[PDB]
């Protein structure tokens, strides 16, 4: 479900797609922590 057809403002049809703590979360050192 990357992407799915929506209705834009004006026309239409634009398929679209679909901070510091939240990367810093994905670190492997704090999974080693």
């Amino acid at each position: 479900t990357t992407q799915m057809f929506h209705e834009d403002a004006a026309g239409g049809w634009q398929l679209v797609a679909v901070a510091c703590l939240q990367k810093m979360m994905r670190s492997s050192v704090f999974h080693m922590f």
